[PDB]
């Protein structure tokens, strides 16, 4: 030890110089593990303690690398003695191998000394090195700057025990499981509840401690309570009342037609009536669907609304308002560039002083929004009155001239389309200290959902949140003491939306596979919760919960900061156990990996149940109280293994390591409140319990030591420990007096003295010895480790002398090796107290010579000099006090080591005795008597040694083993006073063993001892009673029983009965007990082949159940009653009847346990009533009795019996009432049955079929008074007509009878009509919840086309129902107003414009027509970009020829009307139909002519089929009469036809001639024609010099003529 004391100062000196030489501060730490050598130069790492940065310094001196392999070799030894740390708690790995024990002690004792200083710089480097190794991956591998600074901080600023011990002083019961020292750790977790401890104990070593804290109890209760409330609701998804946007053309459209839009506003006006929150189910407040709530303030009892606006209007002219119908001249137009209009400001939504008394609330589902809209031409709407139209009006009126939703310009328009544009909404929820339950909405259009955001402000209460299947970003600001519950039922179950309502379904595989847990972010499946606020609170637990069953709830327990989660199940105890197999598999399906589950449940009657379940093997421990008794139930997988109905322990704790259970507590021995033993117990089998530790308080250990000291040398093997448990009556802890208490390796007993405590432990040999012990007197500290022999070492404690006494050694003296007294420099007194004569062994005392000597050294013995005798052994002085005058012989040996080696130290010694003082070693040698210590068997040999023809065994520490001990799985005995191997017969405290006369081993099983027969168990103890050998079962009996036998020898017993204190045996002729079946005195007996005892009570010998009389042990036959159940055993063969059977004229039934049945059961013989006793005649119990033509009510079901006492099945009439008995059970039916199409109802308390009119819990039915059958279809009930649907429900509406549709009207609608009875309704409308009918003369509803008050309608001839909106009836589309009234013209449908020609019964048609924006080409389908049928299409700058007409269309795709010239041609288009004009046309006075094919205005000369006209090139008018063109003159008819002949112009009659008449003239040109006759058309003319025709009387070439002065024609 001084060898290292020099080495340390050697290596810290050089370390000191190496530091100054590279100018290294006291803040730099050498790092011995990483030193490299490369070609004669060592490179040595130094870590800067402050910032964790590294520096490497070169050296030549090899002391550092040399001393590093010294010390790292010893730290490894220590690191292998420790399993891990759980939150800084180091968990020891207990080693029972003696060389492991002795190696880790030396390493521990070494390193623990270097740490323990105040030079310190080399010391704190060793401590840091060790720390970085036990708690981390080794200093040599850490290179993170921060991680190192924190490691090194922890290493210096705390303190680590690394010396072997188990309790380490703590006065508790130690649990060593799988070789790990868990006991101390689990106490702290249960004491102060560290989140970090709890997590690492579960993760690193598999430990689940369970917490019966009444707080946690309450919490789990309130969580499961919340889950039982919130999950039961059938709520709808978001928007089934407001609407769900459609995505047409990449923008979203909430509503698309006028009526729908008006109705959405109608919906919103419910905020007026019901405030922001309707209370559906009297249990939960629900926000008005799509109402934008942007803050909910629970302190203020107030709401904040978000923004919900609609676009503005601007402009317009001539606003008149007549009959609340806005009329215009210039219609306004919507603008997105003017401020938009708040819809809610028109609504008086009261948003303050709200009744937040209900605890469950659905969150808002509406982000803010600005509504874009559109106007359209829709007819009929002028008579519309809703709370919808009333709201829209209010918006109009709140914001005059900026919003008009239904007006008139030159056609009546209206709001047509509602396009929302959503903006991110953040909804703050400001909580109170109260308790609040929140349900997230299921929002289906993604575009809406990703604008919503929840933000909670915690305030100390309990808050739940029901996650939806489709996530919404939520954020929780944590307060200090608030409790957050997340029920994840929808996130962890397959979801389904059936008619838009949310039903939960299957459990979804592997959802909880990954749970990302982070200081401020949890990820459960698809949902992400973000946390802010008090997010470093190490103590908070957040809870995840869900419902696995009707009655079983799962709670996932999450610590955000310790990034860890744990499992826990709550529910009825007896239920969970019955379904433990099944509800575990649900956990695995979730993909939860946790290997242990805690049980924590509180019933309706307020009794707490606690427990823990191993997932992997389904072993469970349950603890609870009942009538103040302590209950413990251990279940193996739903079947009950161990059950203690009164556990007599205080301070109970329960925990699980992997699948091992441990229960610890205090037990008061003999119920003395002053005698507390502390226990650690693992339940294993029904009648077997494992003890893995006992801590004895001061009183019990002293009683225990007494028991050890009177062990008779039976103080060593594990079975010795069983005999202690016996002596202290420990079975009383449980109640069962024969429990197998299992004492096995790693068992610890640790008792407490008034000076310290000793720790004992079990070997790999199943032997018990001192492991560690320590006690302190006022002045001197006595220590003992199994790893250094089992020597007691006496050292001084500070706060000058060394006291020693034999008294602390009382009882444990057996196990002690030697007492080594070890003085230091500063001890000049060693007091030795020899006058103590109560022990059985007095270990040699060795005074260890201080190697460094001391100024003086003085021993003080309190005995008299004459009792002593000195001796010399080498350089050792010896004193021996021999007390022989008593009856026991005490021999106290004292040896001063090596004091003969130093002639100086030898004369320093003074011993002083009781009667003589200040004596010297010299004096004692010169005057005391001497002796010669020749201890041949105080050798140093390990094993079986053999000395002076006697055999000794030497144990692990090379001591001499004494007593009854296990060696090499064999049992031996060494004399308690002489220690040699004993052979042959030994008594050990009442109980006789026997050890082989050749090998020493105690006898096992059955052997022959010098002519006798002897039976020793596996512990070797001699047994009394009956036991089996290779000749049979003998009776190894007490002494003096049959011819003065010695104990346990098989004796003679033949053909006689033996009853060994409560049993029965029979011995045959050959004196060997009898087994099998055996007939004795003509009477049957069964003796078990395993132990030769007579069976008593019910028994099963080879799948055959017999009853043996409990007193006489003989068979019993016939009827019998055992434990209040009747049985039948065969009168011949005694086998017990099971199944159907017959017995001397009676039917009987017995279920699988051969117990009589009672009731109605089906056999191959019928359905028979196996009846109770004294029911009919004095019938036997269970006898099928005659029950003739009667009804049987079996306190339960109902049966009818026919004449041969058998139950009836099927449909059966009995005494005018109909019944329906089950085919398989024979029992009456109840409720709805359908017996071959026919549907019945059987009254649940009498089973009779219902007859007549009936109200069955919600609706009305009629059951035919003769056949009990439900009514279906049109149906007559005593002359009055009624209607009933497919399931027979009476309907109230309009339905098809054989005489048309009839108003099956409610009660009191015409002259006290009965509800549901058809009535008279003559010449009137009927508007019945949306559907609208008209009833004609006969008060039968009219179908088909029909006009009333000059408004045509159309009632669907399949339901009598008026038509609304666009409709297809007989291949033609019509448009009906909101009230069924047919309309015509320009109607806008879904943002397109169509035409419904009023000249075609208003059929929608394709053509060119006038809409209030122009003439538009209502094209057929697929004419421009896959357009719709009859939709106005774009058609720009093109002509169009259609069905033999011709139009032309301008830039704005609208026809053109009137006089038009289009790219070099003139056209005229009908002011009334935009049709091209074709053919002869008198237009606005002038007469024109347009081409028949191309409708072009004709210009110039044209021949219109038979006649030539000339149309003026300037004005396109057909010219008439004397018309000069191109100089030349022509003459045309009144109707524009060219003429050829003589005609009058301004200058007179000219000749308008054929072509080439004169001077190559063109046809019809007036020509020169001089002094010539011209005779055409029979008429004769003369032309003069002026080429003009002549009138009057004239004289032409001799002849006279008279020419008509009117026509210039010759009339002569």
């Amino acid at each position: 030890l001084i060898d290292e004391f020099n080495l340390l100062e050697n290596v810290s000196d050089e370390l000191y110089e190496l530091k100054k030489l590279n100018n290294l501060d006291e803040k730099y730490l050498i790092s011995f593990e990483d030193i490299s050598k490369n070609n004669s130069t060592y490179s040595v790492r130094f870590i800067n303690k402050s910032n964790g940065e590294s520096v490497y310094v070169e050296t030549e001196k090899e002391i550092f690398s040399k001393y590093s392999e010294h010390i790292t070799k010893e730290i490894s030894t220590i690191k292998n003695s420790i399993i891990t740390d759980v939150n800084g708690n180091l968990l020891d790995n207990i080693q029972l191998d003696h060389t492991s024990q002795v190696n880790t002690l030396n390493a521990a004792f070494f390193i623990q000394s270097l740490i323990d200083y105040s030079l310190n710089d080399l010391s704190t480097s060793v401590k840091v090195q060790l720390y970085a190794q036990l708690f981390s991956t080794g200093l040599n591998t850490i290179y993170d700057s921060i991680q190192l600074v924190n490691l090194i901080s922890n290493a210096v600023n705390d303190t680590i025990n690394v010396l072997p011990t188990i309790t380490e002083g703590i006065p508790i019961v130690s649990t060593i499981l799988d070789g790990i020292n868990l006991g101390a750790a689990i106490k702290e977790l249960l004491d102060e509840h560290d989140p970090l401890l709890k997590k690492e104990l579960e993760a690193k070593v598999g430990v689940l401690a369970i917490n019966m804290s009444l707080s946690i109890a309450a919490t789990v209760a309130s969580i499961v309570g919340i889950g039982a409330e919130v999950t039961i609701f059938l709520l709808p998804i978001a928007g089934i009342s407001a609407g769900i946007p459609s995505l047409v053309n990449n923008e979203l459209i909430l509503h698309d037609k006028a009526t729908s839009v008006v109705n959405y506003f109608n919906h919103l006006s419910e905020s007026k009536k019901y405030g922001p929150l309707k209370t559906e189910d009297d249990k939960i407040l629900v926000p008005i669907d799509d109402l934008v709530i942007s803050e909910i303030d629970f302190n203020n009892n107030s709401i904040k609304l978000g923004t919900c606006n609609i676009l503005a209007m601007e402009g317009g002219s001539g606003h008149t308002v007549t009959g609340n119908i806005d009329h215009f001249f210039s219609s306004p137009s919507i603008s997105s560039h003017i401020p938009s209009l708040s819809i809610y400001s028109a609504i008086g939504i009261e948003t303050e002083n709200l009744d937040f008394s209900k605890k469950i609330m659905m969150l808002p589902n509406a982000p803010s929004r600005v509504f874009w809209w559109e106007t359209g031409a829709v007819p009929g709407l002028r008579s519309l009155e809703n709370d919808g139209t009333r709201l829209l009006d209010s918006i109009r009126d709140l914001y005059p001239g900026k919003f008009y939703w239904r007006f008139y310009a030159f056609f009546d328009y209206a709001i047509t389309t509602l396009k929302p544009v959503y903006e991110d909404t953040n909804i703050k929820i400001k909580l109170d200290k109260d308790t609040r339950n929140f349900i997230m909405p299921t929002i289906t259009t993604n575009e809406i959902r990703n604008k919503l955001s929840y933000s909670f402000d915690g305030a100390g209460g309990t808050y739940s949140l029901l996650l939806s299947s489709y996530p919404i970003s939520t954020n929780i600001n944590l307060s200090k003491d608030d409790l957050w519950i997340f029920n994840i039922d929808n996130e962890v179950r397959e979801i389904s939306i059936e008619n838009g309502t949310i039903k939960k379904g299957k459990l979804i595989k592997d959802v909880l596979s990954k749970i990302d847990i982070n200081k401020n972010k949890l990820i459960i499946g698809n949902q992400t919760i973000d946390f802010s606020g008090d997010i470093d609170n190490k103590d908070r637990y957040i809870f995840l919960t869900c419902e696995l069953d009707d009655k079983i709830s799962l709670i996932i327990e999450i610590n955000l900061v310790a990034k860890s989660y744990s499992l826990l199940l709550s529910g009825d105890k007896n239920y969970l156990i019955s379904n433990l197999s099944n509800t575990i598999e649900k956990i695995n399906t979730l993909g939860l990996d946790s290997k242990n589950i805690a049980y924590n449940y509180t019933d309706e009657s307020n009794n707490k149940y606690f427990g823990a379940i191993s997932k992997t093997s389904q072993k469970s421990i349950i603890h609870y109280k009942k009538d103040s008794k302590n209950i413990l139930e251990f279940y193996n997988d739903s079947t009950l293994e161990f059950n203690s109905k009164d556990f007599i322990a205080e301070d109970i704790n329960v925990f699980m390591k992997d699948d091992i259970n441990t229960i610890t507590g205090k037990y008061y021995v003999d119920n003395n409140t002053d005698k507390s033993i502390d226990f650690s117990i693992s339940l294993v089998s029904k009648n077997q319990v494992k003890v893995n530790g006992l801590y004895l308080n001061e009183s019990v250990y002293s009683s225990y030591l007494d028991f050890v000291k009177n062990s008779d040398g039976h103080h060593n093997t594990s079975n010795f420990m069983n005999l202690f448990l016996d002596n202290i009556s420990f079975w009383k802890l449980f109640g069962f007096e024969n429990i197998n208490f299992v004492i096995d390796k790693y068992f610890t007993l640790v008792g407490k003295t008034n000076l310290g405590y000793v720790e004992f432990i079990c070997d790999n040999n199943k032997n018990i010895d001192i492991y560690f012990g320590e006690w302190k007197t006022s002045s001197s500290k006595s220590t003992i480790f199994s790893g250094n022999g089992r020597n007691v070492v006496v050292e001084p404690i500070y706060n000058t002398s060394l006291d020693f006494s034999y008294e602390p050694l009382y009882g444990i003296d057996r196990y002690i090796n030697k007492v080594l007294i070890a003085p230091d420099l500063y001890t000049s007194l060693i007091n030795i107290n020899t006058n103590y004569y109560s022990n059985e062994y007095y270990p040699e005392i060795i005074v260890l010579n201080p190697n460094t000597f001391h100024k003086k050294v003085n021993i003080n013995l309190d005995s008299s000099s004459f009792e002593y005798k000195w001796s010399t052994e080498g350089s050792d002085f010896i004193l021996v006090r021999y007390l022989e005058e008593s009856n026991k012989k005490i021999l106290q040996k004292i040896r001063i080591k090596g004091i003969l080696s130093n002639t100086q130290s030898f004369n320093k010694m003074s011993i002083d005795f009781k009667d003589i003082k200040k004596l010297s070693l010299g004096y004692i040698m010169s005057n005391f008597k001497s002796f010669n210590s020749e201890n041949e068997l105080d050798r140093d040999h390990l094993g079986f040694k053999i000395i002076d023809n006697k055999t000794y065994y030497y144990d692990e520490d090379s001591k001499l083993v004494k007593g009854l001990i296990n060696i090499n799985n064999s049992l031996f005995y060494f004399d308690p006073i002489e220690f040699n191997l004993v052979t042959g017969w030994q008594t050990i405290n009442g109980k006789k063993y026997y050890f082989d006369i050749n090998t020493g081993a105690a006898l096992t099983s059955y052997k022959i001892i010098n002519g006798k027969h002897f039976y020793f168990n596996n512990d070797g103890v001699m047994q009394l009673g009956v036991f089996k050998g290779p000749d049979g079962f003998e009776y190894f009996a007490p002494a003096n029983t049959q011819n003065n036998n010695i104990e346990g020898q098989a004796i003679v017993y033949q053909s006689k009965f033996l009853t060994l204190n409560g049993k029965k045996y029979y011995f045959d002729n050959n004196s060997k007990a009898v087994t099998g079946w055996r007939i004795i005195n003509n009477e049957k007996y069964y003796f078990n082949p395993n132990n030769a005892i007579a069976a008593v009570g019910l028994q099963v010998i080879d799948n055959n159940k017999y009853y043996f009389n409990p007193d006489t042990a003989i068979i019993s036959k016939g009827w019998q009653t055992v434990n209040g159940s009747r049985y039948y055993f065969d009168t011949d063969t005694a086998i017990a009847f099971n199944g159907y059977k017959t017995i001397d004229g009676k039917h009987f039934y017995f279920d699988s346990d051969c117990v009589v049945k009672i009731g109605v059961f089906s056999t191959s013989n019928g359905f028979e009533y196996f009846a109770p006793a004294n029911t009919y005649n004095n019938n036997i119990e269970g006898q099928a009795i005659v029950y003739q033509s009667k009804f049987l009510t079996l306190n339960g079901k109902k049966y009818y019996f026919d004449n041969n006492s058998k139950a009836v099945t099927g449909l059966q009439t009995i005494d005018s009432k109909k019944y329906y008995f089950n085919t398989n059970t024979a029992e009456a039916a109840t409720g709805w049955q359908t017996i071959d199409g026919k549907k019945y109802y059987f009254n649940t308390n009498t089973a009779e079929a219902a007859t007549g009119w009936q109200t069955i819990d919600g609706k009305k039915y009629y059951f035919n008074t003769n056949t009990a059958i439900a009514s279906t279809g049109y149906t007559i009930i005593n002359g009055k007509h009624f209607y009933f649907n497919t399931d027979g429900i009476m309907q109230i509406g309009v339905f098809k009878g054989p005489n048309g549709f009839e108003y099956f009207a409610p009660a009191n609608t015409d002259a006290n009509n009965i509800e549901g009875q058809a009535i008279l309704y003559q010449n009137e409308f009927l508007t019945l919840n949306g559907k609208k009918y008209y009833f004609g003369s006969d008060s039968k509803a009219v179908t088909g086309w029909r006009i009333i008050n000059n408004k045509k309608y159309y009632f669907n001839p399949n339901n009598a129902i008026a038509a609304i909106h666009l409709c297809t009836i007989n291949n033609d589309k019509y448009y009906f107003s909101y009230d069924g009234i047919l309309q015509n013209g320009y109607i806008t449908i879904e943002r397109n414009n169509f035409y419904f020609d009023a000249n075609n019964e208003s059929k929608m048609v394709t053509g060119v027509f006038k809409g209030p924006n122009g003439f538009e080409y209502f094209a057929p389908a697929n004419t421009h970009n896959n357009n719709i049928e009859g939709q106005a299409i774009v058609y720009q700058n093109k002509f169009l020829t259609l069905n033999g007409k011709k139009y032309y269309f301008d830039n704005d795709s609208k026809a053109v009307t009137g006089w038009q010239t289009i790219d070099g041609k003139k056209y005229y288009f009908n002011l009334n139909t935009a049709e091209a004009a074709t053919g002869w046309q008198t237009i606005d006075g002038k007469k024109y002519y347009f081409n028949l094919n191309t409708a072009e205005a004709a210009t110039g000369w044209q021949t219109i089929d038979g006649k030539k006209y000339y149309f003026n090139t300037n004005t396109f008018i057909a010219s008439t009469g004397y018309t000069s063109i191109n100089g030349k003159h022509f003459y045309f008819n009144t109707d524009g036809i060219m003429q050829i002949g003589v005609f009058k112009g301004p200058n007179g009659f000219e000749y308008f001639a054929p072509a080439n008449t004169d001077a190559n003239n063109i046809e019809g040109q007036a020509i020169l024609y001089q002094n010539k006759f011209l005779t055409l058309n029979g008429k004769k003319y003369y032309f003069g010099s002026d080429s003009k025709a002549v009138t009057g009387l004239r004289t032409i070439d001799g002849k006279k003529y008279y020419f008509n002065t009117n026509t210039a024609v010759a009339v002569t």
